[PDB]
């Protein structure tokens, strides 16, 4: 089962006007798809970032492994580390935290091992679960990603969405996910605006959505002190903080003195943060995220070690379609301490996805394991078309919240212990 | 791929008066054979100990496993939990630290999960080491484990291989053990001996074998401050010092004033040791063990952890035959951070094994990858008939290394910081 040739294929599709610590998202998102394709034809699909640094990384690995074998993980994350060398691709926005050499090998892997993996599952005839110990649950639970967002970006048609800016605009925007997807548990992007507004809003979705677990996800957009007083006065209303405050310091200051978790994809977020995260505790939440800790069988070994230290998981999302989705939803369904709802930004992608429309579905808030072989999707090849037909003409290379929003307010700068 | 049924059978085989800490070895060891067969006829093998209490266990477990699936190793160890309930079981010696309701629970699955992988492997005709990611070395490296004994068991006849009672003696048992399986690293069991004599061995050792690791094995056998100028004066000598004194605050307080790594089997010996460890470091060096970390997954996560917290990897043996060769070689072959050479009592069981002969040799003193699907073994069922019926009438249900000292000595206890 040796690797014949890799496919490499950028895309874009749009996105709305989704506001957050860094600026606000572009109207076109990026992403890479990658399709392994073995000597006797069996392929696998991944899915990763889009951005060119990273787009040239991923290409340069691609070229270097046909000959090696699906199954030959270690070897494959070798070649990568081969490849890529010294460089290490930093982002613009930083909403994932700092760029490192691991990070950057683990970012370019991944793409191929959830690939390698489908073809795994294909060869044996058994879903990807089957591969990381089998299904611990029959469906896995995502949250409603909320976002504070303009009617539609300026110059353009308004999305159906409508504008969300104030209390009643995010109640009205839950309101419309969970109707259409069935979500149980509400997450709310925030370090948009003043804090007090953004408690507001979640005390507003409290009222209207008793029973239904709360996060609040600031970007680090807060100062020290502001956390405090946002966590205590949000005392038995979150199921965690996530990032409120920038660093290993100052979250581990907060945690210390607030009534709720904290939670972080940003200053832990490679493993050789894990041993500082440990003693100095600025979290009581990891989100892990197989796109950049190194693919699902790195992300359950990271998954094993939380557990043990008492750390407990979730799971970030970026901007995404229906490859990482499955993968997303494996290595949930598979593991057992990842417990808590998953986020995905899939509702604001308004169905655009590279895959057939069947195997993935929401219910009652919930991704249900696919059953077919591999990942259980299937890759539309026309769909595919289309998608790197868009990025083609797009005029995006690199995802830049923080440029996007100072084309229309110049003074913005990305919030980061602003409040 | 549905369990259709789970033979257990316990076995018997000599094992030499070889002396340590607790005592002596008794002349029968114990262990328990499993195979586990699927609907279609597919057998996988798994090895453990073969106390009566845990013989026990692994009996009631395995009759609960028939309808489950050999992918679903979570639901699997579910199942092998809720056998064990309330159970915890304990061993006499302690030689590989206290007993918990998880060790227990890890004890009783990973006989079966072995089993699966080897099933899994022969279902995908690869060996169980790329079920672990593929191999990273072709071959894995083992070491000389030295013991102090007497020429034979007391009443019966003498041993090819020797007494080795002094640093004469233990260097000659080198040179055979080397001679014919070609180890590069060496390892002496202590804590029976003064420990000056023990040192003067270690000394020995190194004079006869320069070049070669050394490590030394008292088993908790000495005091804190004799541990200190033990490692002291073999500063420059050692691999690492395993197991000098009790308890994880014990080793702390050695790790800080010794100038070789520490090791052990005894203080850290489940997952929920590892806070308690990474905080107070009282070691170095892990010897993972598959047989009681609960299978070769597991130890794999738990690999990963200690790689991440700088705690380097060797693994740790007891008495056994070629199923758990076999899935200790799968297991470091295919783990990047098992570094050390790995223990192993093969010699000491002169051959005799319920596999057949040709999959497992010894070369220049590591044991290459076996070729096959699966662990790459055959079970031999005349050899399994002959070890079965060597256990109905041996006369020996659990072992006891301190009470079959005692029978000679009676004033003897298990030497715990003793010197």
């Amino acid at each position: 089962m040796l690797i014949r040739e890799v496919r490499v294929t950028p895309v874009a599709f749009r996105d709305p006007p989704l506001l957050n610590a860094a600026g606000v998202h572009q109207p076109w998102a990026l992403r890479t798809i990658v399709e392994v394709v073995t000597d006797e034809g069996i392929t696998g699909l991944g899915e990763t970032y889009g951005d060119l640094a990273h787009l040239e990384q991923v290409r340069a690995a691609a070229a270097r492994l046909p000959g090696l074998d699906v199954y030959a993980l270690h070897r494959i994350y070798r070649r990568v580390a081969d490849v890529v060398g010294a460089n290490i691709v930093t982002d613009m926005h930083g909403l994932t935290g700092s760029s490192s050499r691991v990070k950057t090998v683990d970012r370019v892997f991944a793409a191929f091992e959830v690939a390698c993996l489908d073809i795994q599952g294909k060869a044996a005839g058994r879903p990807v679960a089957d591969l990381l110990g089998g299904k611990v649950r029959d469906a896995v639970p995502y949250s409603a990603y909320l976002f504070y967002k303009w009617a539609g970006h300026p110059g353009k048609p308004e999305d159906r969405f409508g504008p969300a800016l104030d209390p009643d605009g995010i109640v009205a925007q839950a309101r419309l996910l969970i109707g259409e997807y069935g979500f149980r548990s509400i997450k709310l992007k925030g370090g948009v605006f003043p804090p007090e507004q953004e408690a507001e809003a979640i005390q507003a979705l409290r009222d209207a959505f008793p029973g239904l677990p709360l996060r609040l996800d600031p970007n680090a957009a807060w100062t020290v002190e502001t956390s405090i007083r946002v966590g205590r006065a949000l005392d038995g209303v979150l199921e965690y903080l996530e990032d409120p405050t920038p660093g290993i310091d100052g979250m581990a200051r907060v945690a210390a003195e607030v009534p709720m978790p904290l939670a972080t994809n940003m200053c832990v977020v490679t493993p050789e943060h894990l041993p500082a995260a440990v003693e100095r505790r600025p979290i009581g939440v990891l989100l892990i995220d197989h796109h950049y800790w190194g693919g699902l069988v790195r992300s359950a070994h990271i998954a094993t070690l939380c557990a043990t230290f008492g750390i407990e998981l979730s799971m970030h999302s970026n901007s995404h379609l229906g490859i990482s989705l499955a993968a997303m939803t494996h290595l949930a369904a598979a593991t057992p301490a990842i417990t808590h709802a998953c986020d995905t930004h899939t509702p604001w992608q308004d169905g655009q996805d590279v895959v057939a429309p069947g195997a993935l579905r929401f219910v009652d808030g919930a991704v249900p394991v696919p059953d077919g072989p591999g990942l259980g999707v299937e890759l539309d090849r026309d769909a595919l078309a289309v998608m790197h037909e868009q990025y083609e003409r797009c005029g995006i290379r690199t995802r830049d919240d923080e440029g996007y929003m100072r084309s229309f307010d110049p003074s913005f700068s990305t919030r980061r212990g602003f409040w």
